[PDB]
């Protein structure tokens, strides 16, 4: 229809002016006080914090700057600050304030103090077929919205999707996302939701971000992902074969979607023939979907995670406090001066 159509004219319109001219330098760490460690990782941080003047909440993330550039994520971390400053999407986490100093990078975004899928999946056990469509239908219209920006995501899985306080999603991470006119080549992901042609180091396209979907909606319908096994060699045999099983409970509306997204000829696979999306928003499985009403944020959610206010992080888990130290000496100036 001609209002999709001009809808996504003006969001690239809209992403490629903060595109080609990013902001920089919005904010300094003495700004806010540190409040507690929610992640952690190989080269960064994420930390609740509070600005002192404002008195609002935070999801501070914080990137040593000599761990990146020994860990080879330079340009991954510079994709990620210039993606997060130009984009704007209902279920996309957004960026307040980003900044760096003699030590770190900082990307300063809202807090979300629902916490993370993976551990609303893990307590319930397995969602039911109407709720993993809720969260997969708001997947597809944000895959939508990137893909149509020439942009592709590289990092879906449970715990990059928080959940809010009207329980929609809020997608986190963006240290693999890509601006990808064609093909790109770059080994990077989580190994059961990697697609074959990541395994095999072909060329590859916007059709790996489909293919997780499905390993997404499995995982949601089933507790398990489709793939599952001990180290990832063994899990890459299995995807490379791409013999999936389903539970005998799965209807036969959603075998049939996910056999069309877990196609491992990625010329056949959903998403990326001649009618890309459509031929996913028009499938039996979604036929009860509204999406108009859940892009307006109109249906009401399955699930309203328990939290007392904006400064609750009872639904986080707990992690060993360490400093964050900022060098007297400036370090690795010239390679991060674009930030
Ligand atoms: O962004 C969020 N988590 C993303 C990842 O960040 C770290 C990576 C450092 O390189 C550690 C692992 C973690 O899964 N949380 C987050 C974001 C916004 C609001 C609330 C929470």
């Amino acid at each position: 229809q001609e209002s999709v159509k001009e809808f996504l004219a003006k969001a690239k319109e809209e992403f490629l002016k903060k595109w080609e001219s990013p902001s920089q330098n919005t904010a300094q760490l003495d700004h806010f006080d540190r409040i507690k460690t929610l992640g952690t990782g190989s080269f960064g941080r994420v930390m609740l914090v509070k600005h002192k003047e404002t008195g609002n909440h935070y999801a501070m993330k914080i990137l040593d700057k000599q761990k990146v550039v020994k860990l080879k994520q330079i340009e991954h971390t510079l994709n990620e600050k210039r993606i997060l400053q130009a984009v704007n999407f209902p279920f996309l986490v957004k960026l307040e304030f980003s900044f760096k100093d003699n030590s770190n990078l900082y990307m300063v975004m809202e807090y979300v103090p629902g916490g993370e899928m993976f551990s609303h999946l893990r307590r319930i056990g397995r969602f039911s077929e109407p709720h993993a469509r809720f969260y997969a239908a708001q997947i597809v219209l944000t895959f939508e919205y990137l893909h149509s920006l020439d942009l592709i995501y590289r990092d879906l899985k449970p715990e990059n999707l928080l959940i809010d306080q009207q329980g929609y999603i809020q997608v986190t991470d963006f240290g693999f996302a890509k601006r990808v006119k064609g093909r790109t080549w770059t080994l990077c992901g989580t190994p059961e939701y990697l697609a074959p042609e990541i395994i095999l180091s072909k060329g590859y396209n916007k059709a790996v971000d489909w293919w997780a979907l499905g390993v997404l909606i499995y995982e949601m319908a089933a507790g398990y992902p489709p793939f599952f096994a001990d180290q990832p060699i063994q899990i890459y045999e299995k995807i490379v074969s791409g013999k999936v099983r389903f539970p005998s409970h799965f209807s036969s509306d959603l075998k049939d979607l996910l056999r069309n997204l877990l196609q491992v000829d990625l010329t056949k696979r959903f998403g990326n023939l001649k009618n890309g999306v459509n031929d996913i928003k028009n499938h039996k499985w979604f036929a009860t979907t509204d999406w108009i009403a859940i892009y307006q944020r109109k249906v009401e959610a399955p699930f309203i995670p328990k939290f007392k206010g904006p400064g609750d992080t009872s639904n986080f888990d707990d992690y060993e406090e360490e400093e964050i130290r900022v060098s007297i000496n400036e370090k690795c100036g010239k390679e991060f001066t674009e930030f």
